[PDB]
């Protein structure tokens, strides 16, 4: 199987943790940013994630791609119990994370940023919908405060280092592609239990974290 993705794209990440928990393999190829004629060709616009499946058809949707995998086997592994604490805390954090992550994807070297155009299209679609980055980042410090205490609350929430629910569940797939994420900003206090998780989550799914670039 082949997965087209952004490396910082959060559907994306979803689609590679599922992989990476079944420890099925998977070929990842990184698109660039502003490349509409690839997508397009394989699902009809352009959107990332695409799964190649092994009959060679395309499917996209992080959902559908999470799912599909997730059975393959017949041995699904999410099915521990969701949390309304953990979905309410992506819901407030979510209320603010990309006014962080935004502005550091795009100074960033992930692969789909690796040419000049891309990077620009990156740079002028997400000003356009965030506001000016350089606000933005005039900001970073009430901003990085207010993720470290909001980890602080989600330390107490997580019930064991691999599975935030004490059994893998859909709350693993929607939070660590943000813990992930976050790994970019500069200045972030890491609470234990959450670093832990973090550490362990990034084991099991083979994703890199980005502490070694951090802005
Ligand atoms: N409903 C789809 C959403 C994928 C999506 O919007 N991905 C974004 C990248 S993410 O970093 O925001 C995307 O494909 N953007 C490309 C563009 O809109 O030009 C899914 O769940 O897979
Ligand atoms: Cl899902
Ligand atoms: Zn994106
Ligand atoms: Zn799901």
């Amino acid at each position: 199987m082949k997965l087209y993705i952004y490396d910082h794209c959060p559907y994306c990440l979803k689609a590679r943790m599922i992989f990476g928990l079944k420890n099925i393999p998977v070929e990842l190829h990184v698109l660039l940013n502003d490349d509409a004629e690839t997508p397009t060709r394989m699902v009809g616009q352009k959107q990332v994630p695409i799964l190649q499946k092994d009959d060679s058809r395309y499917m996209p949707e992080s959902m559908d791609i999470v799912h599909y995998v997730d059975k393959l086997d017949g041995k699904p592994l999410l099915t521990g119990k969701r949390s309304p604490a953990i979905e309410e805390w992506l819901r407030k954090v979510n209320g603010y994370a990309n006014k962080l992550l935004l502005p550091r994807f795009a100074k960033s070297a992930f692969d789909e940023f690796s040419t000049p155009a891309a990077r620009k299209y990156f740079v002028d679609k997400k000003e356009a919908s965030a506001g000016n980055f350089a606000d933005l980042l005039a900001h970073s410090d009430g901003l990085i405060k207010n993720i470290s205490d909001d980890l602080r609350a989600l330390d107490k929430l997580i019930v064991k280092p691999n599975a935030v629910n004490g059994e893998l569940s859909e709350d693993d797939i929607q939070l660590f592609p943000l813990l992930r994420n976050l790994t970019l900003v500069a200045g972030i206090n890491w609470p234990s239990r959450v670093a832990d998780y973090r550490d362990n989550m990034a084991k099991q799914t083979q994703i890199n974290l980005l502490s070694s670039m951090a802005i």
